[PDB]
């Protein structure tokens, strides 16, 4: 049915001591389905996870490449995955649709697997602009890519609009956003490409709600940015079967 | 008498776990006077504090905007406050009086409330240059501002010269530096503007000494960069009545 | 025999609470030989270590200067040491041999003591390129320096190739790399300069293996980037006699 799911930890911080125990936890975890696990981090943790993390299903990922040199030196270091367009990048650093599209394409061209993030704000959601905004984000991405490039691309949907609401997304809300993205890729890139595409849910997820979220037709995993620093990231991985 | 005081936490680091307990502590704190509390941080903690921090007296603040896009995207994210010219920026990053003045003005123009930092080094203090140095710093700030702009400006005095001395400032030393800044604004900008201006003490403060520091005529609060990561930041807030 | 050894902690992260206890540990440590201890960090920890760290043998060091202003403002803050070319800089940020050479020289010119890092990757080691690669790195450094400048220069060898191998270097492997660097400096710069030069081992080190590593002829200490956040950094210091 679905393509290979992805469980991604976006390690954002955390002590070296707790990361270390997390690495042992992951190393000692038996995972019984096909799923690509990812641990994304800044350099200090990356060399740590590279040092002691050893599980056939885990890979490490960068969170940013500053320039051409930073893409190449990262490949030279053993890092083959990179998370791009995530919210810190769009909202604290102010990266535009075009800046993230250009990063996606340049990383693709360097041999990376790319998790590319999209998602609308609260003003946009409330004013009825979700579809235009989100599809404009992925449209800017697609403009800089060839059909082939999509083999190395993963989309993550981040409902940024929900931060500070007190609210978590329903499976219904998540499926709607994912279905919307899936429709666009099918028509514009290809039915084939759309079918192989992993669209990960990037909002607030826990062990409980991940299983119900993953039951939805267009969800192919999670980009997790809180519980990924906790033992329950194991529970999220196991939701992907 | 005084304008509305400000209690500012400049979160510099800290675990997500201890920040989380701090957020509960702040949420459950009853504060019985008019005071604007601020939690300044980098993005990872900001989305956290935005997620779970909910107190009528707290607001969140950024610590830096890299460019025009980073000002705008931050406003779009819900952040209306920014701390600028703080010591990391002047001393590790080497931002000049002019670079911080231009940041202050550009943030003002984007709808931010701005805590702008000034303060002299040890060579400067010891050689008798405090007044010239500090007033030159705020002079560079004022040059890029219109009279109106001051409604969105807060000054924090950071006695950087005291780091490694073993010494903490007396209320007298703090009042002298604050009075000096207040005299300059009154004459150069306006008696009115000077009277509404919040000048925060940004040196080493604890629960004990904050109350005595706040008794001084020209102190309108604190920018705290150590105890703000601890429960006793509550004690500092409560010193502002 | 050997020049003054150096024990360098490259604090990469860590809580303010554990750093604080580490500072007390260092302050209460009696060290009975001539050795220069260094604690390198980003600004938040630097002001902390400057605040409370007081030991006749410790100095603080920066990990990066962004520009001319950032060199000068750092000197103005009291920081006289800087670690450059370390792996995060070459591998996450993509700094070239030339970019690090230019940083070394500019820091030298500003009055800094410089720990300059070199070291080969796994592809390079395995394909028999260690000598050419490592000597090309230090050659690029030397090109931007005058003979005199070397009085302010320290070399650290980082065997980056060993991360993820599961393997730690033998004293033999470390001595070979250090001897290789020592031969180059002697011939190209001077027998004298080579003899005063501190070459630090920058791979994975603990209390046990540091003493045996230090017994080697061309090892003048350690750049430590894991145990430097732990009590056993004391043990590493004490290995340098």
């Amino acid at each position: 049915s679905k393509p290979q799911p992805i469980a991604a930890a976006n390690w954002k911080s955390g002590s070296p001591d707790s990361l270390s125990e997390l690495i042992d936890l992951f190393n000692s975890t038996s995972i019984n389905h096909d799923v690509q696990c990812v641990v994304a981090s800044t350099f200090v943790h990356l060399a740590m996870t590279k040092e002691r993390l050893s599980h056939p299903k885990f890979v490490i990922a960068a969170q940013n490449a500053g320039n051409a040199d930073a893409l190449a030196s990262l490949k030279d270091f053993g890092v083959n995955w990179i998370v791009l367009g995530h919210s810190e990048r769009r909202w604290y650093y102010g990266e535009t649709n075009e800046i993230v599209a250009d990063k996606v394409a340049a990383a693709v061209a360097s041999g990376f697997m790319v998790i590319a993030c999209i998602g609308e704000t609260l003003q946009e959601r409330e004013s009825g602009r979700t579809a235009v905004v989100v599809l404009t984000q992925i449209a800017a991405i697609a403009k800089k890519l060839k059909k082939a490039d999509w083999a190395k691309v993963v989309i993550a949907y981040e409902p940024v609009w929900a931060i500070g609401t007190g609210k978590v997304l329903t499976p219904q809300q998540a499926q709607e956003a994912h279905a919307l993205i899936r429709s666009w890729v099918s028509s514009k890139i290809g039915a084939d490409v759309a079918g192989e595409l992993r669209i990960l849910y990037g909002g607030s997820v826990n062990g409980k709600n991940a299983r119900t979220l993953y039951q939805q037709r267009d969800v192919n995993g999670f980009l997790v940015g809180g519980a990924s620093l906790k033992p329950e990231f194991v529970d999220i991985i196991k939701a992907t079967q």
